[PDB]
């Protein structure tokens, strides 16, 4: 599978068919039809401790993982009735400014969208966790392009020694605190991960407010390739899955 014309999205349902499930991720958030909830909590998150090790190509995005042997990096509160533990983050982005985003608002896309990937600590660990329908708790981040994000810039800064998929390179003492925008009101639904395999594991919040990060920022991302080293160049853009049907969930959102 991957994001080409003959492995794309529309292809996915046939190795995975839950991809035309009943509660596939991302949707578009229609801001006239998500209901405020006064009853939705603010959001915990706790990443004080987070321990960053490596960033990887994996060659659908890059990865930068984390020490989830203990609660150093967690999400709760919210919509949640858990405790979640973060995994890893990565991001979606476009061929230019104008797409890249997975979720979007009233048909709006952003230049891209973070995704940080926790796992509920009921089930042991991540991969018990995602055979559960509340297994998963994902934060997304819109980023659109303006200023620079200062807590972007480590990860941009590696991104060229990471170019083709397999690599791998050491990334110890990342703050991920440095990636949040100053609001954690957020839109919050039941779906999928965005990619095979589809589970429908996820708890997502999609915050309000997105990060800006700069042209040069965002650009960075745009000269990873999908493909691995000495192998025809086939660049890392347009790894973002569309909107899928809502089918009846209900979008809540702490804010009207
Ligand atoms: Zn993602």
């Amino acid at each position: 599978w991957g994001y080409g014309k003959h492995n794309g999205p529309e292809h996915w349902h046939k190795d995975f068919p839950i991809a035309k499930g009943e509660r596939q991720s991302p949707v578009d958030i229609d801001t006239h039809t998500a209901k405020y909830d006064p009853s939705l909590k603010p959001l915990s998150v706790s990443y004080d401790q987070a321990t960053s090790l490596r960033i990887l190509n994996n060659g659908h995005a890059f990865n930068v993982e984390f020490d989830d042997s203990q609660d150093k990096a967690v999400l709760k509160g919210g919509p949640l009735d858990g405790t979640y533990r973060l995994c890893q983050f990565h991001f979606h982005w476009g061929s230019l400014d104008g797409q890249g985003s997975e979720h979007t608002v009233d048909k709006k896309k952003y230049a891209a969208e973070l995704h940080l990937v926790h796992w509920n600590t009921k089930y042991g660990d991540f991969g018990k966790a995602v055979q559960q329908p509340d297994g998963l708790a994902v934060l997304g981040i819109f980023l659109k392009v303006g200023s620079a994000k200062p807590g972007l810039q480590k990860v941009v800064d590696v991104l060229d020694s990471i170019k083709t998929k397999g690599k791998s390179a050491d990334f110890t003492n990342f703050d991920p605190r440095g990636l949040l925008p100053e609001s954690l009101d957020y839109w919050t639904y039941p779906g999928s991960l965005t990619t095979p395999p589809l589970l429908e594991c996820v708890t997502w919040i999609v915050l309000k407010e997105p990060i800006s990060v700069s042209s040069e920022q965002v650009l960075k991302f745009r000269k990873l390739n999908f493909n691995g080293e000495g192998e025809p160049e086939e660049l890392m853009v347009d790894n973002w899955r569309p909107a899928q049907p809502l089918k009846n969930r209900q979008i809540k959102a702490s804010f009207k």
